[PDB]
């Protein structure tokens, strides 16, 4: 058994090649079963076991950083460094987290799980240590073929290039046989480049290693591999499936309807989409930038784009969102899947930003859907806003039941009103999936005899003029939303009524501004106190407080 | 006479020997230099086009096939081709033609967005858009430079692009090399067709080698050098001058200190920074997303960056700043130069929009300097920062004398109380470049027998124990602020404030969250309505609201 063996690095450095072959072997039976019952990131492990033993037999970390692109292909390399161990808690609470984490080794440099970052991280780097004068350290970026489409990439190279730091730079490239890759050649580029080597051959990968080191400048060592490799399997209703449904619906009708996901087709639910209407249907690689952007010169020739993207990774195209989409007018639709916490992908995966992202954009129109009834409305309103930027916003998982309103008012819907002989005490404005336990907290409230309108804005940006006329029918205004609260949907509340000489109390609930570990959505949101009981409570001590002071 | 008056568009050149063509050139030459140099306005990038910009409209059929430009500050030869030389007087002025393209202006110009690196990403979109539509013989062509080259969306967009054989031209003006700021990496064995390189000032060979690529019949890089400023020679008391003085003396004591630029060494205040440390300095090209990430990397080395980025194109870095500073708790400090209303380069260059955008960070530090004295001093304050990003943001232009504060409190500069005898009715919240507004809005108040104490926070993010002190022992408090209100400084205020139970009215007075078009910085904030006249008649009415 030489897994068990392994304390670090080091000791695979006299292991035999044979060994090697029967440690590799050992090392995708331990991954199959460790990840089929926690979950994970499977294939991706399975295609960089040869690659990662060869990195740790030539490199010495973390003298030499290790840095892995995105980092959910690092599980070989937590068990090459002391933490095979650890995988019964991989991405539970508490447990190992599904990326690298400084707190738990040494050997991890790089937590966010944003793809296409490494190489600029190994750029800082190298220019650190020549900076402090430290020796013979080799800076080694793992990038993947589908992290090789992001544009972060390119700017690291030309600055890399520039320089004799050396800087190994591992393509991982999956996306070939010996795929989601790049299109351009990264043969010629004015860059040494060695390859293409076949990955699953661990010597052949480590003669590759070590002649890139030898060589003292930057290179490309191009390595294959196969997602997978070992496993053939790897080699409810949910929100997505009813997006994806109501999408083929609309688009069906309307020939002017476009799709474009940044390397996400399956899990944005627009593969569908594709195989009813393949040339509607574009996959610009890991590169939301480009996504948002095509989409404005897709726009400007007379369509209408539907860009899905899932929320926390939109935060690389703010700027073409703001410049190059709503700066010009274009009706682009996007559509954030993922969109509040997501929990196990931890800090870098929840998507509680884009209302406070999206909520900067001049004139944006930005919906929340509440259930499947309203999503697919919502999505028919923003396919039929023409004159500029919308966007629909929804967690992962089941889709919300339905909740009929009872009465619309000015584009809000009303679910629930104070019952009789209640007041109007409370207006509890629920965005998106939070009606229900907004639902639940004005239950709890009116057995304490206190009045809640629930209502759901539907269209959360910009604040409308409903909410503005149901807020002064009510004491004090709680915003309760999926989101973070800095520049989240209830300052944007509490700004337009302030605008409008409107000085209800307001309070934002809310996801505090910080990057929260890995856990399961309904463990953060409890920990948080998102919970019905414990947002009842703070109304209940807010209520008690009107006039106190 | 001469030949300019007589091009009504394009077609105007069709029948023009080379001869005409190089006395054109030579006419347009001159007319640039009449009407742009001294001005403001980019002589040197256009002057660097006249024969391309000649060629571009010999060879294609503008707009059904789009020429668009990279950036848009090299675009006046193509206005002054498609029916605007008579309107130069008024350019970069309020009313007037603006410096980058306009759909408004003309059919001709296609992508208003002065951030560069963008075009080829447009060109994708609308070459796929042709294709889906049945558009025959559309040829996109975009203009980038050297500079724009350098960014990341333009390798996201040859990607795409290099994968259809739907006509892109791509038209390198390089002016990065003789025949720099351009990209290291080479680009002539891409996958993509190359062509070059030309000489982009032998207009003849520029037109062989635009219908070389148009005939192509798929996607075809065209390389053309040029030279910035071709024909004049000379082509060929600031905020900045306070902060590069101020690194530059911290730097001599801090050996940690490193800066980056994303290619604007010159206008950051970093040029004699790198000449006294040549080994601290980085310029990482246009790629601001590179900058910020670079410096993460800086970081985890054990170093301080300073990334010196113009506020509006922060915009860029937004996720770097997020994922890979913050997330790491990591001591890079960035340095937002032109924030707030910039003015005369229009919508996409105003600096408005980093409060609201750094609001989002978890944990993140942000000043806004009111003077010199308070640049210096809360830059100091950002490099002993060691466990997460800072910010300090301040505009473009000259700064004034000191503004001296009462006294300190929490943290906040008390720069004006309420006189005695008066009760404390306001609580202005002056933001940066705001302070000298908000003591002649003060000024104006007492007069009215309404007392005003008007703080400058220092550290507006996160909102501090001072602010939270003073308001609640003030009716009104109001955030005046040289940034877009929504989740700009005042709604980070009010949000503040609700957060600790104080519901004390707040009030944002700040820029409406919109696209302003193109007229001097006093210009907009005077159509605004933010002047101290205009603001004190506001605070009047809500004071009269509130009574007491
Ligand atoms: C079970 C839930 C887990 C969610 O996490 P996911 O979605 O699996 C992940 C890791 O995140 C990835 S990997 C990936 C392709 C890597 O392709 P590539 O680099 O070739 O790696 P490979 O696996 O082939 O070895 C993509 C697109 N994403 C999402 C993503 C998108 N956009 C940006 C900027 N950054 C991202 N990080
Ligand atoms: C006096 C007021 C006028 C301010 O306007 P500026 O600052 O001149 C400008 C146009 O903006 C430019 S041009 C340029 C280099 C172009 O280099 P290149 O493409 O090679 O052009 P060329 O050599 O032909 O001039 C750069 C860096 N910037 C700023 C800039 C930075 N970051 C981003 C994302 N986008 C920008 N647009
Ligand atoms: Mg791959
Ligand atoms: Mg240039």
């Amino acid at each position: 058994g030489m897994l068990q063996q392994i304390r670090g690095p080091a000791d695979l450095q006299h292991l035999s090649q044979a060994q090697l072959r029967e440690l590799a072997a050992e090392i995708r039976e331990f991954l199959i079963h460790k990840v089929a019952a926690t979950g994970g990131h499977l294939g991706p492990n399975l295609g960089v076991v040869e690659l990662t033993l060869a990195l740790h037999r030539v490199f010495d970390s973390p003298h030499d950083p290790i840095i892995f692109d995105t980092g959910h292909q690092a599980y070989v390399h937590k068990m090459l460094t002391g933490r095979s161990q650890d995988f019964a808690t991989l991405r539970k609470k508490g447990g190992l987290s599904g990326y690298p984490s400084r707190a738990e080794s040494e050997h991890d440099w790089v937590e966010s799980s944003h793809a296409s970052a490494a190489l600029s991280y190994a750029d800082g780097l190298a220019k650190a240590f020549e900076l402090t004068g430290h020796r013979n350290r080799h800076v080694v970026a793992v990038v993947g073929d589908g992290a090789l489409t992001g544009g972060m990439c390119w700017e690291a190279l030309n600055n890399i290039a520039a320089s004799r730091r050396p800087v190994i730079i591992v393509v991982n490239d999956n996306g070939r046989s010996y795929g989601g890759g790049p299109q351009l050649l990264f043969t010629d580029l004015g860059l040494k480049y060695v390859g293409p080597v076949d990955g699953h051959d661990e010597r052949a990968v480590e003669v590759a290693l070590r002649s890139a080191r030898r060589f003292g400048a930057p290179v490309i060592v191009h390595v294959v591999t196969r997602k997978g490799m070992g496993y053939p399997p790897a080699e409810g209703p949910g929100w997505t499936a009813t997006f994806s449904d109501a999408l083929i619906g609309y688009a069906q009708k309307r020939r002017d309807i476009v799709a474009i996901t940044a390397a996400m087709p399956g899990p944005t639910g627009l593969t569908a989409f594709g195989q009813r209407f393949p040339d509607r249907l574009f996959d610009v690689g890991i590169a939301e930038q480009h996504a948002m952007t095509s989409a404005a010169g897709l726009a400007m020739g007379g369509l209408h784009p539907v860009v899905a993207i899932y929320s926390t990774f939109l935060n690389r195209a703010f700027d073409q969102i703001m410049m190059d989409v709503a700066l010009h007018k274009l009706p682009v639709t996007m559509v954030l899947d993922r969109a509040g916490i997501t929990g196990s992908d931890g800090a870098s995966h929840n998507g509680m930003w884009d209302l406070s992202m999206l909520g900067i954009v001049p004139g944006i129109r930005v919906a929340a859907p509440r259930d499947a009834t309203r999503l697919r409305e919502e999505l028919g309103e923003a396919l039929d806003v023409d004159d500029g930027p919308t966007a629909l916003r929804f967690p992962k998982g089941d889709v919300g039941e339905d909740i009929s309103a009872l009465e619309r008012r000015g584009g809000v819907d009303v679910l629930a009103a104070p019952a009789d002989g209640l007041n109007h005490d409370v207006l509890l404005v629920a965005i998106g999936a939070f009606a229900p336990m907004a639902l639940a907290v004005a239950k709890r409230l009116h057995n304490q005899g206190i009045g809640v309108t629930v209502i759901d804005p539907r269209w959360v940006l910009p604040v409308s003029d409903g909410v503005r006329e149901l807020a002064v029918q009510h004491k004090l205004l709680v915003t309760l939303e999926d989101n973070g609260v800095n520049g989240g949907a209830g300052s944007a509340v509490s700004a337009a009524l302030r605008r409008a000489e409107i000085d209800v109390p307001c309070r934002d609930v809310g996801l505090p501004q910080e990057f929260y570990e890995h856990a399961s959505r309904s463990e953060v949101l409890a920990d948080l106190g998102l919970t019905d009981q414990d947002v009842a409570r703070r109304i209940t001590g807010w209520v008690a407080a009107l006039g106190t002071g």
